[PDB]
């Protein structure tokens, strides 16, 4: 806490404050257990361990067990992480579910709408714990988002929170303020309480289009998660329980009508994707062919901000100051105008979204982008212009049928740790039937030194630059142009 | 392949020229590296260019990047992936490879545990009983008799044992039990080495040398137990005969496999009882023995717990090196260190001894041995002195061979070596859907006499096998825990 460190250097210390910020109260679910270590006495030992930490020295953390020190040299990582199968450290609460909807739908504006949500009605459902997000992010995107959810209270809960603007029981009463907000060019997200089953083919039936449409809904558990239409929650839990036979039945039933009024929606023209909860694979494995029709939001609109290098980047804000976030706010405005989907969303993110433990911010940099703006932090802490260091972090249907390679995220990890991240994580699982995951994290700090500079010109290079190669080597144009655009050597173009 | 050799190099810098001449190493007749032939002649040329502060990146043989980074980070970090398809899954590195001295050696360093553990440091005046002469079972013979033993190798195959008499694996053989056991017994008295290929199938043989009261001093197999069907001989077989069979009725030749291996194995129990040292050289014939109802069929340990398993907990694992001049005069000096200064370890003296005249070079001169933890570094350091010096003709290569939760370790272990300045480090990732998946590390560093080499030898030479311990010691291994604390590793958990 505040602007000096217990541990012998900035980055030790940082570890050791964004370990304690993950087991804060408003940023983890469940504290008192989950996880950051493997248990309690990992724990503590971590913490031991990182404040008698050398500079010259690197903690090895093996699934949550900090099971070695070895001398390395000062540009080393201080601290090497590789989990079986979740501590990278930089979670930073809701803020990261909340930009990266908001970053889809930004995707889907510039697509199809002119760069705006603005006079759309986005059709949904689910507001859970990824779903709730949807709405504000449509309506940071300037749109009307109308999201059917079947608990009250997670509506009431998104509501109180105010991840929601209003809502209803009744769906003509929901779609005439819709269509009202649409006509006004207004923002506004409605909850309507009801099925996504039962509403969706009532719409359809009753002419009504979206001009956006997809569902977070758990559809990808069809026994514990997706409410089956004709079904209250009490007579739903009371079935659960007794017969998950003809409940996962009726459950995948209510998916496929739920696929087939989103399928006959974009028949009438509106733009529908999936959103990674599975929802096409129950369908078709129900008996709809056609559930591929419309395509997921990462082939569809992330992938393409992938291949020109564009990521999820986070900065948090160690002297515990507000102020040193909304700084470092200005700088992103100064010099990314020309992206104005970033600059709106650096001022809706300073009025909607609350700091939740330090005091942090993520947005969407590119290749070339992220190595100027860890420059311009790292100069701020030198001149005293910010109070303390700065953590910088960033935590498939494939063109050549790609998906599967682990190679990527390894070449990663290993080319981040040889340039100077301040730690580097390595989250592997799987196994015989369900396949095998490999994902690859950083983070370095920007402490005001000349040496923090160097690693982080290094390392804000290479990790949107592998992203780039790994793109354009599997044959994307974006990527190719991006990287003969930018500079980056590929011995085989 | 355009060649690089000698005390030049082309490169510019002498870890790129290593790479290019390891990398061409791999593809010599007397011992794939790339993708395909496009990839192989992107990496070479993009090798001559490369820059001392520039790292090319390799996924799956494939060169796809070079970035800056620095003088002291590797200059070619390998990631490859070896992934079989569902429906292929019934269908059953850092460049180092050189050729087949690294499997005598293995062979080498199991009997010699063997012998220090039981026989008072070697083998002479002892007979080994085995069998199989295969692709891993023909070294068994030279690793017995570099150990000064005598050796007796069962092999259904007479050919197979010609071969191995044709290329200096093997002494002589016979298709006599009789004359196999006397001329055996005789150099077990005249404590001299020598080794003999039986014509014969171990599970006929193996019964009847329990019932002449013949004893082993040391037993184990290498024969193909592991496969039933297209491995494993079943008594009573001619090889004709078991070709025949083995295609007209599959389930009749498995059931006589398995259960001539249940003899064969219960023959080993009975020498075991009388007094034979023994164990499993990794065929899985316990196994296959315990589901045919020998219910005492593991009351003989595996090798690799009962004797390789603690040289890894003191640290100690294959290191190998190799000479970029082509001088084999260049592996000559530096054994003569090994005997200058690890001369307190007798077993690994007398193997370079041996080493010297029974093993031939292939490719590139090339030595490997079992060195632990402190001992690496400090034959790195001296290595790197004599090419300072000019005493070797040019750089040496230094190298482990790559040989969920167990892949946190190679991951941490490539990730620690890269940092440390390793030359080059890969990661293999290798199984698929239906079969699981594994992950190994190996990594390489180049002593070319300069003091920013030296630096990166001594990290890389000590963390390379401090983790090995360390994952002996958190798992529970005395030995290890003693090592840890002994060598001052630090282990935030230990005690
Ligand atoms: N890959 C991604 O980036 C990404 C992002 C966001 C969401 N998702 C996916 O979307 C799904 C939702 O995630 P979550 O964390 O919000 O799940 P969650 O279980 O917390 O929320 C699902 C919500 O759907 C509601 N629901 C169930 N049946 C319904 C029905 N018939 N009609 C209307 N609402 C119904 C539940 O009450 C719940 O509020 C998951 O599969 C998740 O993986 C993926
Ligand atoms: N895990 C290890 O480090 C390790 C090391 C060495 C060997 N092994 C194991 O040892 C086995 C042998 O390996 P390999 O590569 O040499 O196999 P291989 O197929 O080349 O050779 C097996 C040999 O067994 C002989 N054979 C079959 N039935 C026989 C019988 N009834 N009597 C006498 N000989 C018989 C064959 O003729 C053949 O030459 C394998 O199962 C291997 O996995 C394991």
């Amino acid at each position: 806490a505040g602007t000096e460190r217990r541990a012998k250097g900035w980055i030790q210390e940082a570890a050791l404050r964004m370990l304690n910020n993950n087991l804060h109260p408003d940023v983890a679910e469940r504290p008192d257990e989950l996880k950051a270590a493997r248990n309690w006495e990992c724990y503590e030992a971590i913490v031991d361990t990182l404040l008698r930490l050398e500079n010259d020295e690197t903690l090895l953390i093996q699934s949550g067990k900090p099971v070695a020190v070895f001398r390395t040299h000062p540009d080393a990582p201080r601290v090497l992480i590789a989990n079986s199968n979740a501590g990278s450290w930089i979670y930073i609460g809701s803020q990261g579910i909340v930009q990266g909807t908001y970053e889809t739908f930004a995707e889907v504006a510039r697509q199809h709408f002119g760069g705006t949500l603005a006079g759309t009605i986005t059709l949904t459902a689910g507001l859970g714990g990824m779903g709730g997000a949807q709405p504000l992010a449509v309506t940071m995107n300037g749109g009307v988002c109308l999201a059917i959810e079947v608990d009250p209270a997670r509506i009431q809960r998104r509501i109180d929170t105010n991840y929601l603007d209003t809502m209803t029981d009744s769906l003509d009463a929901a779609l005439e303020m819709a269509k009202q907000a649409k006509e006004e060019k207004k923002a506004l997200s409605i909850g309507l309480v009801g099925n996504a089953a039962e509403v969706l083919p009532r719409l359809v039936e009753t002419g009504f289009v979206p001009d956006v449409l997809t569902d977070q809904t758990s559809a990808h558990d069809p026994l514990n998660g997706y409410i089956p239409a004709g079904l209250t929650l009490d007579e739903a839990a009371e079935l659960r329980a007794r017969d998950p036979k003809q409940y996962i039945a009726r459950a995948k039933q209510s998916i496929a009508a739920h696929v087939r009024a989103m399928l006959a929606m974009q028949k009438q023209g509106a733009v529908t994707f999936d959103y990674g909860n599975n929802i096409r694979q129950v369908a078709k494995d129900e008996g709809v062919d056609d559930a591929f029709s419309f395509p997921g939001f990462v082939p569809a609109y992330i992938r393409p901000l992938f291949c020109e290098g564009k990521g999820p980047f986070r900065w948090v804000a160690l002297s515990g100051d507000p102020e040193d976030i909304y700084k470092t706010d200005e700088v992103i405005l100064r010099e990314f105008s020309d992206n104005e989907r970033l600059c709106h969303w650096i001022r809706m993110a300073q009025k909607r979204i609350k700091f939740q433990g330090l005091p942090a911010r993520i947005c969407w940099l590119g290749y070339g982008e992220r190595a100027k703006f860890g420059k311009i932090i790292n100069d701020m802490v030198a001149k005293g212009e910010l109070k303390a260091p700065i953590v910088i972090g960033r935590d498939e249907g494939m063109k050549d049928g790609s998906d599967a390679i682990a190679d990527w995220p390894i070449l990663n990890a290993l080319l981040n740790a040889v340039g100077g991240a301040s730690w580097v994580s390595v989250h592997h699982g799987g196994g015989v039937g369900m396949g095998y995951s490999i994902h690859a994290g950083m983070v370095i700090v920007a402490d005001g030194t000349k040496e923090a500079e160097k690693r982080l010109e290094r390392v804000l290079t290479t990790d949107p630059g592998l992203g780039v190669i790994r793109h354009a080597d599997a044959g994307y144009e974006l990527a190719i142009r991006t990287a003969k655009e930018k500079g980056i050597d590929m011995p085989m173009l």
